[PDB]
């Protein structure tokens, strides 16, 4: 296991833009088009993301490179960010995977509002930043999949995704 595979569990993977949890515009594993209401809007963005005129549908390869570029860009989302940083450096790689797969679907800014359940993981209190972890509206409204994160951070192995 990888943060590769395990985000694709998470996100699934999806040809044809789709709408997500939030009903935004979304395609491929997990990427977000736009939260604009209109499909025109998701339509433009999506090609200008290819490079081509997809007509709301893209090819295999191409939802795999959106992936990289997007798994990429969220490790140096939290690298960059200064609150995130220092927790990240701090865990074990299991462990910098659940990071990881939070910055990827609530953004870097909505990971480091986790302020205090970022400072118990700095603290290695893994138990009580896991409690902490559901006290949320990220718990609540995908639970199933919050789930899986927070035993990943409580054990530091991938269990959850076994
Ligand atoms: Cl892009
Ligand atoms: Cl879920």
């Amino acid at each position: 296991m990888n943060i590769f595979e395990m985000l694709r569990i998470d996100e699934g993977l999806r040809l044809k833009i789709y709408k997500d949890t939030e009903g935004y515009y979304t395609i491929g594993i997990g990427h977000l088009l736009t939260k604009s209401p209109s499909l025109n809007a998701a339509k433009s963005e999506l090609d200008k993301a290819i490079g081509r005129n997809t007509n709301g549908v893209i090819t295999k390869d191409e939802a795999e490179k959106l992936f990289n570029q997007d798994v990429d860009a969220a490790v140096r989302g939290i690298l960059r960010n200064a609150k995130l940083k220092p927790v990240y450096d701090s865990l074990d790689a299991v462990r910098r995977a659940a990071l990881i797969n939070m910055a990827f679907q609530m953004g870097e800014t909505g990971v480091a509002g986790f302020t205090n359940s970022l400072r118990m993981l700095q603290q290695k209190r893994w138990d009580e930043a896991a409690v902490n972890l559901a006290k949320s509206r990220w718990y609540n409204q995908t639970p199933n999949r919050a789930k899986r994160v927070i035993t990943t951070f409580r054990t530091g192995t991938w269990d959850a995704y076994k």
